[PDB]
């Protein structure tokens, strides 16, 4: 029937301890999705080029060319932390759990309503009225198979909502088309030309174009209709919300030490490095805190910000994150920069068109690399080392003074041992499909909970076409009587975290909400003013630390 | 290492009629695709709107 509710509002989040700490998170969302009719309903791929930025001499950084289909369907991707779990639950799943894990999902679209508008005046100048229509038709097909595009919602920051007493947009779906893109390499101002700036035409081999139609089972939802997906079970691993403090210079039994400090301000000195015992790499007859043997490399010294370039244009390679370290560098370490909108955490009251940034520091303490402070000795050590024995990070590579050796530097070895990366709240990303690839990388720098089998299945709507008498199906203008729509997405995230066990004496990290004033965790950014306007801001992830060896 | 053919293996000696058969070896290899991929580093993930 139309006159009758198919579904129930539900939004709390609730801890189910199934026994020796382990805890049954079902975190429980719903929204109020806004859906309009698209742009137009063909499918077309549009080749973005911007001959305005990348024709000026050392811009190839500031180059976004490619080409996308522009399919006339909107997407429903709940992939974000602030969609479930409100920001006093990402307080107690990360001072009180030390794992979580994603366990299953489902979810349904209910309380469908499709209304067209027309015009009246009534003073002289053009109203809407906001008619209704009962036979209008929502078109919700689900990919459960993976056959199209992942395109991830949370890339463009184009999820849900993170109030739930907002009503949300969908995001429309688009996808990449393989063209090939050919830029030159070229420094600040420099005396000549650009030479490349060609995109290519359409290939034969690698040319993909995917219709929702013909690949996807599209049930039509009515006013009185609902749509169910069964529940998805994940094949995910835990991530850890313990942080790692212990470098490479902390690892093993600290030296034993022959004098202690007679008062509680002095520095006990240790045995001398000639009559010392221990391992160390090199070939000097004395042992130190430096070349010591340790069991494993713990951070390793990524080369920063080159930019790969193979068919498709530049783009910088992928950094794994790592901690800052004292001469902060948030660049050499791969920390991630968001630029999140207005509906995913921004202050309601910034009347800017800017968005609001927020470079996430990563707090893995132990596999981070000041980049100013390494070097490279000689192969026969000596210490102290000549000018020309030791590669600092003074000298420089190439002709270029600014590139060091640290920008070339590329360390990661056999014996590598680092921790993945932290969810970062809000504006996060849960999962993500692993590659298809014959030879899969060992993280990603996106998301906490790969999928090992199987991506969830995209949620694709879209309103179906509604069209006026006047219709010809040759060479038309495509009429098609102005239709919007709002339904109820309700899902249902099912999680698994255990608690936390007290080994240490002193009192650990807690993440606890401060005073009013100008700390990072003043009570009034998570609260609303005067007229209304929430933000919300990053969580710190990992409080509490863990003994890495 | 030198590795004569004799003290190692076990030799059978074919005259005009006679035959020889190996067993079936059972392979437990991973399957290759063949499928080529496309998408380089710069089309991964949702294209910007």
């Amino acid at each position: 029937g139309v006159g009758v509710s198919t579904g129930s509002y539900d939004n709390q989040t609730h801890y189910r301890f199934l026994g020796d700490g382990w805890v049954e998170i079902t975190a429980l969302a719903t929204r109020l999705v806004h859906l309009n009719m698209p742009k137009s309903e063909n499918y077309c791929r549009i080749r973005v080029h911007n001959t305005t930025d990348t024709s000026v001499k050392g811009n190839m950084a500031k180059d976004d060319a490619h080409e996308q289909i522009w399919t006339p369907w909107s997407l429903v991707d709940a992939n974000a932390w602030g969609v479930w779990l409100q920001p006093s639950d990402w307080q107690y799943i990360c001072n009180t759990m030390s794992q979580l894990n994603l366990v299953s999902l489902d979810q349904e679209i209910f309380n469908v309503v499709l209304k067209t508008v027309t015009e009246q005046d009534l003073g002289g100048q053009a109203i809407k009225i906001y008619n209704n229509d009962l036979t209008a038709c929502m078109m919700v097909a689900v990919d459960s198979n993976n056959i199209l595009p992942y395109t991830p919602a949370a890339n463009s920051m184009e999820t849900l909502g993170f109030y739930p007493w907002k009503p949300t947009i969908a995001s429309p779906y688009r996808y990449y088309f393989c063209v090939d893109r050919d830029l030159s390499v070229t420094y600040e101002n420099q005396e000549g030309t650009v030479e490349h700036n060609v995109m290519g035409t359409p290939k034969g081999m690698n040319s993909q174009f995917f219709t929702i139609e013909n690949t996807q089972q599209i049930t039509l939802l009515r006013t009185g209709d609902e749509f169910a997906t069964g529940t998805y079970y994940f094949d995910t691993n835990p991530v850890k919300l313990t942080h790692t403090w212990q470098t490479n210079r902390q690892l093993g039994q600290p030296p034993l030490l022959s004098t202690f400090p007679e008062a509680d301000t002095d520095a006990g000195t240790l045995t001398a490095q000639g009559s010392r015992h221990g391992t160390t790499q090199m070939g000097v007859n004395w042992v130190s805190e430096a070349i010591r043997t340790r069991p494993a490399q713990v951070g390793f010294c990524q080369p920063h910000n080159d930019f790969e370039a193979s068919r498709a244009g530049p783009f910088a390679a992928p950094k794994v994150p790592a901690d800052i370290t004292q001469g902060v560098d948030k660049e050499a370490n791969g920390s991630v920069r968001y630029s999140y909108g207005k509906q995913h955490g921004e202050n309601w009251a910034s009347h800017g068109p800017a968005p609001e940034r927020y470079t996430w520091d990563e707090t893995s303490f132990g596999s981070g690399r000041d980049t100013k402070d390494g070097f490279i000795q000689s192969a026969p050590l000596v210490v102290p080392p000549p000018l020309n024995g030791i590669l600092t990070n003074a000298n420089p590579i190439g002709t270029k003074n600014d590139i060091h050796f640290s920008n070339v530097f590329n360390s990661y070895g056999p014996l590598t041992a680092f921790s993945h990366p932290s969810p970062v709240y809000p504006q996060g990303q849960i999962w993500d499909k692993e590659l298809d690839l014959e030879h899969k990388p060992r993280l990603h720098i996106t998301a906490p909970f790969v999928c090992k089998n199987n991506a969830p299945g995209q949620m694709l709507v879209r309103l179906g076409p509604n069209l006026t008498d006047q219709y010809d199906p040759n060479g038309a203008t495509l009429s098609r009587i102005v239709t919007y729509g709002t339904f109820f997405w309700k899902g249902k995230l099912t999680m698994r975290a255990k608690l936390r066990a007290n080994t240490t004496w002193n009192p650990v990290y807690q993440v606890s909400a401060e005073d009013n004033g100008n700390s990072y965790m003043s009570v009034t950014k998570w609260l609303p003013t005067a007229t209304g306007n929430m933000q919300s801001v990053p969580l710190i992830t990992r409080p509490v630390a863990r003994n890495t060896y």
